[PDB]
């Protein structure tokens, strides 16, 4: 159980986004059902919000998290997983990003060498999550997808028992790119329903093993 409460410009907050450029669910329950269309951008994802983050194609974005109150635990520690994001065209205000247009831009998962997680390093930089915008962003408006998944009860799947399975806490944020002389249009149209499946190896997780790799879900982060 966590949520979005700002994104950061190269180390500049740009201010409360929740309902301005944020997308922002009413609470911070996570999605299970990968059928669910909330699954890409939360169970309020087609409602547009007023405002875009305004950004450059190579800028360092800080998308910071909270729990209950801004400046908390973040997240409850047993929510260990990866973190992923995702850019999509804006193609109208009442996309909800379904359908097949996602491209992975960043992802942690596992570390093996501190045995270490994307969200135990989320805690200890107090919800704080950085990412760059690719430079060769084809210069317009996307939409901009983190994720984080916990696997706490992901060792059984959401299909064969409803009380457990692993839980997506997904926020979508709406970025207005300028372009430094990039052409580049994300293209790998990966499409959540459709591409995450109770089969993948990296949702039927269990993280009470002996393991020194996690298999992130999805293609590898988009290149040229
Ligand atoms: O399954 C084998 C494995 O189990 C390990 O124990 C797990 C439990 O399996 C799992 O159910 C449990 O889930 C907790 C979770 O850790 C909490 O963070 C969460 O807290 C929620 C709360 O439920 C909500 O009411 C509130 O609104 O939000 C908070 C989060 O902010 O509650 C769930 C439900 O229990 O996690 C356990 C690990 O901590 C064993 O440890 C292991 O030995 C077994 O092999
Ligand atoms: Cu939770």
């Amino acid at each position: 159980h966590t949520r979005m409460f700002s994104v950061w410009v190269n180390g500049v907050d740009q201010g409360d986004g929740q309902n301005v450029y944020i997308r922002t669910p009413p609470n911070t329950d996570p999605i299970k059902d990968l059928a669910s269309p909330a699954l890409a951008c939360n169970v309020k994802g087609g409602e547009p919000v007023p405002q875009f983050v305004s950004a450059s194609a190579g800028d360092k974005l800080t998308f910071e998290w909270y729990r209950v109150k801004r400046g908390d635990d973040i997240i409850d520690p047993s929510h260990s997983g990866p973190i992923t994001t995702w850019i999509a065209a804006f193609t109208s205000p009442t996309m909800d990003g379904t359908g097949p247009v996602w491209s992975k831009i960043h992802e942690e998962g596992y570390d093996a060498s501190t045995k270490s997680w994307a969200v135990d390093k989320l805690i200890a930089n107090k919800g704080m999550w950085d990412f760059t915008l690719p430079s060769q962003l084809k210069p317009g408006k996307y939409m901009l997808r983190q994720e984080i998944v916990a696997h706490h009860e992901s060792d059984a799947t959401f299909d064969k028992n409803p009380k457990r399975g692993a839980q997506f806490y997904p926020s979508c944020v709406q970025v207005d790119v300028k372009g430094v002389g990039g052409d580049a249009v994300p293209d790998q149209a990966f499409d959540f329903n459709k591409g995450y499946k109770y089969s993948d190896p990296g949702i039927a997780f269990d993280m009470y093993t002996d393991f020194d790799s996690y298999p992130i879900p999805g293609p590898p982060v988009w290149d040229a």
